[PDB]
């Protein structure tokens, strides 16, 4: 998170933070949240041989009572997600037993609406990932209020779909969600709206977020069958 704050601890208890395993380099890391007591959700692109899921965190640095530290028993990655236009960014992890339910540790469901959400608003994203392009990841959970785009500030993206993803983020202005925050949720009035996905290597905003509400149908047929 770039030109954000500092979030108050355990005021998003439904974040998830991921270790993404690879056979032939080391751990990489993701965002997420937690959707159900037993299912994750997070960005196609960090999928990996293995993961590993920590809810209840801060200080990801500083081992506390409100970790709960997950095993996932299978990936579920959409299966039209493309790695070369980056369409369809998304996936579901499926934890192996149940997160316990605390105060630092609860789920965000959906709503039963699934209106499409126009430009102009504000929302905010959170995550652990780099505070600039030259910085290392952030120990604490950070969190910045952005501005939803119309879709033509993100047309240099030459594979950005209005109908599939979100613009997030005033290019007058360097707050951003950037790497190391890849699978977190954007909140638009307390409703995940998006998924962090990919954006500028230099981290000039905006950025470019999975559009929940298209993936709404999936997302169901996925939970309902497991
Ligand atoms: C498992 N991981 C994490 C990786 O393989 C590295 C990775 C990252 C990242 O480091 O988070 N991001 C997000 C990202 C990258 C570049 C610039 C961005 C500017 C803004 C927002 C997000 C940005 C990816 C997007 C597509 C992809 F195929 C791979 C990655
Ligand atoms: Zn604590």
């Amino acid at each position: 998170i770039i030109g954000g704050t500092e979030s108050k601890p355990h005021s998003r208890p439904y974040m998830a933070y991921l270790e993404i395993v690879t056979s032939n380099g080391p751990s990489k890391f993701c965002g997420g949240f937690l959707i159900r007591r037993n299912f994750v959700l997070t960005a196609a692109h960090c999928a990996g041989r293995s993961i590993t899921v920590t809810l209840g965190a801060h200080n990801i640095t500083e081992e506390e009572d409100t970790w709960q530290k997950l095993e996932v028993i299978k990936q579920f990655r959409h299966p039209k997600y493309n790695t070369s236009t980056l369409h369809h960014d998304i996936m579901l992890l499926k934890l192996k037993e149940k997160a316990s339910l605390t105060l630092a540790v609860g789920t965000l469901p959906f709503p039963s609406q699934k209106n499409f959400v126009p430009p102009g608003r504000m929302c905010r994203v959170a995550g652990w990932g780099r505070t600039g392009v030259l910085k290392p990841g952030s120990d604490t959970l950070q969190e910045v209020k952005l501005r939803l785009m119309d879709p033509q500030a993100c047309s240099h993206f030459r594979d950005f779909d209005h109908n599939l993803q979100l613009c997030v983020g005033n290019p007058r202005k360097t707050k951003s969600a950037f790497k190391g925050d890849s699978g977190g949720p954007l909140l638009c009035a307390g409703v995940a709206q998006g998924i962090v996905s990919y954006g500028r290597s230099d981290a000039k905003p905006p950025a470019v977020f999975t559009r929940i509400s298209h993936y709404r149908p999936w997302i169901n047929q996925i939970l309902q069958a497991n």
